[PDB]
């Protein structure tokens, strides 16, 4: 097995 | 197995 | 078997 | 098992 | 603006 | 602007 | 087991 | 702009 | 088990 | 501007 | 078991 | 700008 | 510019 | 246990 | 400019 | 100019 990778990305955009 | 990639993207707008 | 890419993709629009 | 990378991405745009 | 994903992905098999 | 994924594939088999 | 790599991060941009 | 994210993947096989 | 490594990354921006 | 996060991601797998 | 690092970094940019 | 994160990984897997 | 974070991580797997 | 490193690292740029 | 940080990580497991 | 940060990690499993 090669590993992994795993990412979240959330932006939030105010005003 | 060559690995792997995993991706949430969960983009929000406000106002 | 070369790995694997998996992507969750939920924009939510608000206001 | 070769490893794992995590990432937690959370850029905030404010103003 | 939500932000942005970008993926370049290129298995290769040999041999 | 719900952001973007932008995805390029290329798999190549040889021998 | 080849180790573990995590990152939380976070910019905020203000005014 | 909600930043971004770039992932290159290229996984390989041999023997 | 190949250790751990853990980063918590927050720039801030002012002004 | 939110940041950036980029990843080269090559995992190789032999015998 | 490989020990670990952990990093909290914090960059402030004022003015 | 918010700072940059950029990780390079390439895990080997032999016998 | 906030900042950088630069990451090698190459884990190896023998025999 | 393989020991433990701890950084807090936190620059700060005026004028 | 608010600093760098700089890892090299290469854990090998043996045997 | 914020300092630099340079780590090396080679932990080392055996046995």
């Amino acid at each position: 097995g090669g590993g992994s990778v795993q990412i979240v990305y959330k932006p939030v955009d105010l005003s």
